[PDB]
């Protein structure tokens, strides 16, 4: 398939910038969420997960169709627990109806980075909603409990490379997981609504011990009271991974410069942007603009 951004019609900067501002004022609301760790780390978990379902091979799947509202993507398995981050953008989207689907799933994951003090991660708007015929076929995410071949081998699958797998998942200092959810409980260390290099600190210097959870998984368990998923743990066991999660382990804005340019990568994966398509916006933060 081809897919072309397309401008949504007669907006610019200031329109998107008002999106973003409406995500963040509510990010700030709603602070009560999962016991007070608000709503960010869904956000970007919903991100990525509509942006993961690509496939290099015949350009299917990918944030531009904003198809995780069709009801076979949006009952994914592998989705439960996202529709919290729906319900969180509807009301928004009611506020902001021109914006495409695909355009604001993936502006909230930007928007939460950035609010939890991430990095600045520059945004391209485009994405058309696409017929509910396009809407991927479930199976395209992740499992949990692999190891680093099943990790790189995936990843390829998106065009990812070491690098990029290994800041990608420093994601998961964000939130937790969710016993209900995925089969797996627990945060993976202690600000889990702030943005920084902890995943690797934590990978590096907690004491792991393989146990199985109540779901009869097996996850990695410290003393701290942190848990690492066998994927997030191969990223030890590998060799190259280990020196790139060392590097980032020692130099956060290393980490926040390979993060940014990799989310964006991720986010824009199967989108053809014309050469008269207007440049990645970087908003500011509520903070920046003293709201
Ligand atoms: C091997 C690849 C990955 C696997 C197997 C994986 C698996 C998981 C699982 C099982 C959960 C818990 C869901 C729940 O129970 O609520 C989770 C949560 C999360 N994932 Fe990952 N993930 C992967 C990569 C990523 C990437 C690339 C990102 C973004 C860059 C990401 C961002 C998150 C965040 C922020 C959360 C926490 C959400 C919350 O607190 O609700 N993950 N992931």
């Amino acid at each position: 398939l081809v897919h072309v951004a397309s401008v949504e019609k007669g907006r610019s900067y200031e329109d998107f910038q008002k999106v973003y501002n409406a995500i963040a004022l509510k990010l700030r609301e709603d602070d009560e969420y999962d016991n007070y760790i608000g709503y960010g780390p869904v956000l970007v978990l919903l991100a990525w997960h509509i942006s993961g379902t690509w496939d290099k091979h015949d350009n299917t799947g990918g944030s531009y169709g904003g198809t995780y509202r069709f009801k076979k993507e949006f009952n994914d398995p592998s989705n439960a627990g996202l529709q919290n981050g729906f319900k969180f953008l509807e009301p928004i989207h009611k506020e902001f109806p021109w914006i495409s689907s695909g355009d604001l799933f993936s502006l909230g994951g930007v928007t939460a980075v950035q609010e939890m003090q991430g990095p600045k991660i520059p945004w391209r708007c485009g994405r058309v909603d696409t017929p509910e015929d396009t809407t991927p076929d479930n199976g395209r995410l992740p499992d949990a409990d692999k190891d680093a071949g099943y990790v790189r081998t995936f990843f390829q699958r998106l065009n990812m490379n070491d690098r990029e797998v290994v800041a990608l998942m420093g994601a998961h200092a964000l939130g937790k997981t969710h016993l209900k959810n995925s089969g797996y409980e627990g945060p993976w260390g202690a600000a889990n609504n702030v943005f920084t290099n902890e995943f690797y600190l934590n990978l590096l210097n907690e004491d792991w011990k393989l146990e199985k959870n109540d779901a009869n998984n097996e996850q990695w368990d410290s003393k701290s009271g942190y848990m690492m998923l066998p994927t997030d743990y191969s990223l030890i066991q590998d060799p190259k991974y280990l020196s790139i999660v060392k590097e980032y382990a020692n130099d956060q804005d290393k980490f926040f410069k390979d993060f940014s340019k990799a989310f964006e990568k991720l986010l824009e994966n199967g989108i053809t942007f014309p050469k008269d398509a207007p440049s990645p916006f970087i908003f500011k933060t509520l903070e920046e603009q003293g709201l």
